C-alpha cells in the first residue's frame, strides 16, 4: 500500500459514495450464488424432517426428503452441498465401523444426490466422531488421547467409501497431522484422480459449534487450534497444500475472518469458510427477535467475500440464493 | 512467511497442543482487563436504570447512578468507559445545537467522572446524530443531504466542549471526510495539546447498528463505508492519521476482523474496534436460549486481539472483567 | 510500514503517554507467568541445598528439594522447568555414556516430576557436556575437534532415555548439525509422537555462560556460532525447523534480541530465548549493590516479549511470577 | 529470505566455523573504534577527578583533566565525546535558564575541547533535567506535568548556545514532541547550517538509567516510551528524520536491540545506541567480582553492530579501543 | 526504503559529511584484511619466478618459492589462498588425468602449505581447463560440446584428490550443472565431511579473463553466463546452495557489482567474488602511467564490500593488506 | 524471488545456453545506441584538436570541430552529447562569474549545436569548479569550506545561462544539498518549463576522476559521497526526486554497480550512470596494451544496462555505437 499523498479536501472520500451508480463502480466485492455451499443434516428413515431447536429453520432431513428439498437448491443455482449425518445411537462404536460403511447414510445419500443431480457437487465429511461412542474425535489410546495416526488408518477407509459413493469432493474435519497427505495418496493409489480434498485446514477450538452438535447428536484443545493462534494457521494450510488438498478452509469463520485475510493473502490457493451453526444461531435468533433487519444475511456473507473467502459453508445459503436472484 | 519445509511426520502440530503447559507457551495472543472500554448509555435525570429491550442486560442510567457502577468498572480495572448520552427528545434541533451545550448530559457525565474517578478514561462521542430532530447524521442541504463541511462546524464547537469538561479522548463517529484535521487543529489552537483524538476511521454502512437505536432512541452509504470494500479502508486510516488521530477505530468489529488486520499490518499505529451493539444482541440472545455456551464472550474478544486490536469496545466489558479476575 | 505523513503539531506522541489508562490500552506487550521457563540445577543425593557465589539466590538441589520447591513453582503458573543436571566427576567418560542411563539425575528427577506434578512441564537438556571429561561439547577425533556425527549417535540415546523417562520436551544444546532431524527420527521410530524437540538453533560462542558453567562444575568457535553473525541464525533456523523441532531457540538472550525479532518475523514459529547465567547475575549483582532497581526484573523480560519470544528460559522465573500475581 | 532448500547432510552450518580462517571470511560484522563515542562526566573546578560509587571505574573530571584524558582517547582514534555536566546545585533552578548560560559547564568544555583536539567530535547533551530544581525533565504546570512546548523554547536557547561554543553535534534528550524540529529551524536561521542533530528519538522509560543519577547528582512515563513498544518506536524515528535529524538514537540499548534492528531496517539512517549506566554497571560489577570474564565488554559491543548500529555511545570506549589496537 | 518525508533544509546530507569524525561514525562498510583471498599461479620445478607481461607485479611461482613469500602473506594476516597451477603442456591430455593426479602440482603445493601454515586456508580449484589439451571446459562430445555429467566425473575425482591433499576448500569454477551436489555426496561419501565448497555460481563468459589465461598458458557460452542476464543468476545461485556450497561465488567481479548486491541481499549467505586478472591489469597499468592514484586499490575493494561480498579474491590481496596495517 | 524447487537434473540452466537461438530467446539486457550519451571537451578557439595524454583516444575540440564530428554522432544515432568546457584560466576566479557568462564556452556550444543538429540532445554541466581560481567545487568561507547555498546562488544563474542558449538538460555535479530544487524553481520562475534537471544525485569522493583533470587541466570528502555507504545514495536520490529532477544519475560508474541496481530497484524512475574518465583510460590502456579483447567495451557497457541504467554517459559512445551498427 502506498497511501501517495492523498489529502482532504483535495481528496475526499465521500464523493464516490455521493451516488448509488458511482458506490456500484468502485464496489470492491459482491457475493453470488457461486460462493454459496449449504451443509445438510441427513436422516435415517423415511419421510423425516425435525426442527433443531437451536438452528431455527433449519431441519433434519431423510433421503427422499433431502432430494425433494435438493430440486429447489439446484434451480437457486447452489453449486453444492456439504453432508453431515445424524448418526442412529445404536450404530456409534469404538472404532467408528460406521464410517466406512458403504450402507452408512452419508454413502447412501451421496449415490443418491450423485444419480439425482448429476451437476449437483456433494462434499463429504470425513471425521470419526459421528461414528464414535460419545463424540470423540477418533481412536482413543489407554489415556483417553485421540491417537492421530491410528485415527488417520479409519479416516482414509471412511474417504475411499465416499469416493466409492461417488463424492466429488471430501472434506476431513478431524485435525489430525498428515491426514490430507494419506487421504490424497489413498485416493490416488486406487484410482480416484479427481477427487476434491477440501481440507479443514485452520479449525479452531470453539464454542460456537453447540447448536451443531445440538443437530447432530453429540478433549478439543489436542488437536483443534487455540483461538488465540494465527500465525499457527499458516503452518497447518502451508502443510495441507504440500500434502495435496484442492481446497483450504478456516473454521468458525466470521470470529475468524483476519485467519481467512491472511490465508488467502499468503497462499492465494482456493480458500473456503465455515459459517458455523453458532453463527446462523445467533444472526437469526437475533434476526427473530427484531433486533437485527434481514440485510445482516448477505452483510455477514459479504465479509467473507472482502476477507478473500471462495466460497462459504453456510446454512443460510438458501436464504441468501432467493435475496440474490430476486 | 517462509514455511521452512516443515512436513508431517517430522513435523505434527498437535505436539504443542498435547499438554495445557506447552499451549501456553506457544499462545500467541492474550486478552485482558486493559483491552477494554465499556461503552455506557446515559440519561438525563437521577435514580434512573432502564433495561434497553434488544440489548438484553444493558441498562441506561443517569449520571447519578453511572457513578456508582463507575466504582465496580474501577475496582475490576476496565480502564475507559465510551460515553452516549440518551438525549430527551425537546433537545432535538435542525442545527443540533445541544452537541456542545456545556450543560448537555455528555458534558456533565465527563465532568462528574473526571472529578469522582480521575484515573478512568473518558472518551466521548462526536457526533451530531444524537441532536439532529430525526437522527440524521449532521446538517442537511435542500436535497437532504448531509453536508459535510458546515457538520464539520459543529462537531470541531462539539469536541471542544468535550475538551473543556476535561475528557481525556474525544471520538468523532460521523465519517464526514477531513473532521480529524479539522477537530486536531481547533482543540491545538485553543491549547487542548493532550486530548487524544480516537478517529473512526474505517465505519461501514452496516446492519449492525440495529439495537443502537433502540438503546438512544432514534441515506447512510452516502459516508458509512460500503461493506465490500477493504483497500478503501487503508485511505481512510492513512488520512486519519495524517490529520493527527492518536488512534484509530474499525467499525463494526467481528464482520470486519480482516479489516482489523489489515490496518494493524500497514499502519503500526493504535488500533481499536468496536464490538457494536448488534454483535453484542446476537451473543446475549444465544447464550441466554441456552444455544450457545458464556465461554463465547471471551472467544470473541481474543479474535479482536488476534486479528490485531490494541483495544475493544464492547457492551460485554464488565462480564469480560470478572471473567478474566477469576 | 508507512509512516502516513504523521507530523508534529498534529500528531503528538506524547498524548497516549498523557495518562496511564491510555497508555495501557496502546501497550503493545504483556508479559504473563504464561511466558516463563525455570532452568533449575539438580543435584546427586538427598537432603542438599548448594548456593552458587556467581548466581546470588540460586540453588543446586537434590531431587527431594526440587520436589519440595516445585510445589510452589507449580503453585505460581509456571509452566515448565528446565532441568540441568550436576553430574558427579566420576561419571564423566570419554563416551559419555552417562548421558543415557536410564539411573542419571535428568531422567531420575524427570520421572518423579512426571508423577508429583503430572501437568508441570520438564524440559530435559539433550547435551553431551555435562557427561563428558572436561566438559566438551562431544565425541572428540584424534585431533581434539568435536566429531559431529558420532556425537549425535550418543545425543539421539539420551533424547530416547528422557522421552522414556516421561520428559513431554527434549531440547538438544550440542549444536551439533542435524541432530534435530535425528533426535525426531528417533522419537518417531519409538512411537514418541508427541515428545516436544526445543531446537537450541541459534546458539552463540558466548562470555555469557561463565556463571552456568561454575553451577555445573566445568573450542567453542568450531559448533557454537560467532556472535558477529545474524544473518547464519535464519539458516540455523529453517534447518531445524525442516527436521522437525517443536519450538526453536535463540541463546544468550539479552545481547541477541535483534536475533529474536528476526527469527519471529521471518519463521512465525513458537520462538524461545534463554536469559543466560551470566544475564541473571548481571542483574542480580547490580540489583544487589543498589546499583539498579528491582522493576528491571520484568524490564528485562518484556523486552524478550516485545523482541518477538513466545518464551523464556530465565533464572528469574520464581521472582518474576511473584511480582505479577501480585 | 529464501532458505534456498539447504538441508542436512549437504549442508553442514559447522564446516565454515571449522578454522578460524573460513571463520574470518564469513564474519558478518566487525566493531571498530570508529563505531565508539565516550560519553564523559564533567565537573565545574579544576584539578578534579571523582570515582562515581554506582559506576566502578569511571570518574567526573573538571575541564582540565577531561583535557588531559582526551590526549589518550585521541590517540586511540576515539571519533567523539558526548558531555554531561555535573550541574552545582545552586545553579539549578525553576526555569532551568543554566541550559543556556554562556559559561555552563558544557559551553565552557565545548569551547576548550574544540580548541584543543579540532578534529575530535564533540557531541553536546541537549536537555533541562540537569538544569531544574529536582532534575524534572522540563518546565512544569500547576499539576507537574513537564510542559512541551514550552521547554521545547528553552531547549532551543541551549542547543543555540552549543552551537555558539562550536560543539559540531547536539543530541536532544529531552523527549518533547516536535523538538528535534524546532531545533533544527533555529539552528538553520541562525546560520548553523552544519550542526548535526542527533535525536534520542526512541527513549524508553527505563530501569537502566539508574546509576547514571549517582554520576551527575540527581512521572518519566509521560515523555519516555513504554518498554512494551516496539511499533511506536518507527513512529518516533519517522517524525526526528522529517524533522531534520542527521542521526537517530535508541536508548537503552542491549535491552532494546530489537529496536535498533527494526529502525535501522526501515530507514537505512544512520542509527545510533546508547549501553547506558546501567548496562555499563552491570557488566562491570560482574566483571570486578570475576563472575564474567573482561570478553564480555567487545561481545556486547559488536551486538549493537550486528544489530545495526553505526555508532554506540559506551562507558567502556576507552577499554574498547584498547582491546581492539591489541 | 522509507524517505521519512527528510527534505532539504531541514535535512541537509553534508552535514554528516563536514568532519572526518561524523563521516567515520556514519561509514557504513570498511574493508579489512580478513575480506582478502589472495590468487597465486603456481609452477612445477624449483626456484622459479616468472613475470606476468599482462599483469605487471604478478609472478608465478615454483612451490619452494611459494613457500617463502607465504610466510609474509601470513604475517600480513591475510586468511587464504587460491591456488591456479601452470600445468606443463606436456601433462594436458583428452581425458583431464593430470587434475586427480597426487603429484599434480595443485596437489604438490596444497600438502606443502598446509604443513607449513598449518592456519592458512588453500582453497584449490576445481576445472579441467587447465589438464585439457586446448583449455576447453571439460571432456567434449564428438560435436566439440562439453559433456556436462561426464566432465563431473572427472571433477569429483580431482575435488576428493584435493581434500586427501588437506585442502580445506574446494572452488569448482567449471560451470557444469548439478557440480556442486556431485562433488559434495563425494566428499561426505568419503568422509570429507568439512571439506568447504566455493562454488563459482554466477560466472560470466568474460573479456576480462585475458590475462589469466597469458598466465596460466591457454565455446565459452555453453556453460558460462550471457553477460546481459541477471535473474538468471539466482537461479545458478539457488540450486548450488540446495546442493550444498557453503559459499558462493560472483565472476567476474566489478563488471557484476549489482549481481554481487542481487545474490547477498536474496539469500543471505557467505558469498564471494572474484576480481579478476583483466581488473587487475587494468587498475594496475593505469596505475604505472600516472593515471589513477594509488587509492584506486582500495577503492575498487571497499566497492565489494559494500556490495554485499563477504571475501573478494584479488591479486591486489599483499598491496591491500600493506594499506591496511600500515 | 520464488527458486519454484528447481533442481538438477530437472533443471539444467545449460540448456538455454546450447545454441545462439535460445541463448538470444532469454538474454534479459540489449545495450543499444539510444542507451548512449557523449561526453565532449570543448576548446575556447577555431581549428583546435587536442590528444589528451591520460585519456588515449579522447580529444578536446573547438566549437567548429565539434559540429564537424557531431555530424558523425548524429548518423550514429548518439542521441545527446555531455559539454564540458575547457576554460582558460584568464577567465577563473573566486566568484566563477564565468559559469553564467552568455559567451562562455559551454553557452556558445549549446547555441551552435542547438542551431545546427535541433533534434541532438545537449546536456550542459552545471558545476561551478571549472570557473573558480583553482578548482574548488564552489564558493569558499575563511576556513576554506565550500558554502552550500552561496554556491547555489552561482549555479542557479548558471542553469538559467544553459537553458536560455537553448539546452534541453541541465546536469549540476556539484553536490551541493538542494540544488535541484533551487534550479528547478529557478527554470520554472523564469518559464523554462521544459528544461530536464538531470541530477548527479549519488556521485562519490572517487580516485576513478584522475584523467578528467587532465581533460579539463584541473576536500571532497565534504561534499561527495563516501564510497563505503550505499544506504545514503537512496537518500540523495529521494531528495533529488522529490526537489522536481526528470533523471538521476550515480557517478562513478562501473565501481558502483550496486548503487545503480539499488536506485532503479527502489525509486523506478529515469536512471543514468557515468563511466569516468578513470574507467575509460583503464580500459583503453588494458586494450591498446593487447591484454584485453575490444570486447570489453561492449561487455563493460551492458553491465550498465542489466544493473538498470536507461543511459549510460561514457567516452567509448562513438565506437560503441560503431560496434551496435556493425
Ligand atoms: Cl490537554
Ligand atoms: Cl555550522
Ligand atoms: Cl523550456
Ligand atoms: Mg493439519
Ligand atoms: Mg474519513
Ligand atoms: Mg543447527
Ligand atoms: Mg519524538
Ligand atoms: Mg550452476
Ligand atoms: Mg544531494
Amino acid at each position: 500500500f502506498t497511501p501517495a499523498n492523498r489529502a482532504y479536501p483535495y481528496t475526499r472520500l465521500r464523493r464516490n459514495r455521493r451516488d448509488d451508480f458511482s458506490r456500484r463502480l468502485v464496489r470492491e466485492n459482491v457475493l453470488t450464488v457461486d460462493d454459496l455451499i449449504l451443509p445438510v443434516f441427513v436422516l435415517d428413515g423415511v419421510n423425516q424432517r425435525e426442527s433443531i431447536p437451536s438452528m431455527p429453520g433449519v431441519e433434519r432431513l431423510s433421503i427422499d426428503q433431502l432430494l425433494i428439498e435438493a430440486e429447489e437448491w439446484v434451480a437457486l443455482g447452489i453449486p453444492a452441498l456439504a453432508l453431515f449425518p445424524v448418526t442412529p445411537v445404536e450404530k456409534k462404536s469404538l472404532d467408528a465401523a460406521e464410517a466406512y460403511n458403504p450402507e452408512g447414510i452419508a454413502q447412501r445419500a451421496t449415490r443418491a444426490l450423485r444419480e439425482r443431480f448429476p451437476e449437483l457437487g456433494i462434499i463429504t465429511d470425513v471425521a470419526l466422531d459421528p461414528f464414535t461412542t460419545h463424540g470423540q474425535d477418533g481412536i482413543l489410546d489407554d489415556d483417553g488421547y485421540v491417537l492421530n495416526d491410528v485415527s488417520i488408518d479409519v479416516l482414509v477407509r471412511q474417504a475411499l467409501s465416499h469416493a466409492e459413493a461417488g463424492a466429488q469432493v471430501v472434506a476431513p474435519s478431524d485435525m489430525m497431522d498428515g491426514r490430507i497427505g494419506a487421504i490424497r495418496e489413498a485416493l490416488e493409489s486406487a484410482g480416484h484422480t479427481n477427487v476434491r480434498v477440501m481440507a479443514y485446514s485452520a479449525k479452531y477450538a470453539s464454542a460456537y459449534y453447540g447448536p451443531f452438535r445440538d443437530a447432530v447428536g453429540s478433549n478439543k484443545a489436542t488437536y483443534q487450534m487455540d483461538p488465540a493462534n494465527s500465525d499457527e494457521a499458516l503452518h497447518e494450510v502451508a502443510a495441507d497444500l504440500a500434502e495435496g488438498a484442492d481446497m483450504v478452509m478456516v473454521k468458525p469463520g466470521m470470529p475468524y475472518l483476519d485467519i481467512v485475510r491472511r490465508v488467502k493473502d499468503e497462499f492465494r490457493a482456493p480458500t473456503f469458510v465455515y459459517q458455523v451453526s453458532g453463527e446462523y444461531a445467533m444472526h437469526m435468533g437475533a434476526i427473530q427477535n427484531g433486533w437485527l433487519a434481514e440485510s445482516v444475511i448477505l452483510e455477514s456473507l459479504t465479509a467473507f467475500k472482502r476477507a478473500g473467502a471462495d466460497g462459504i459453508l453456510t446454512y443460510f445459503a438458501k436464504q441468501a440464493a432467493e435475496q440474490l436472484r430476486r
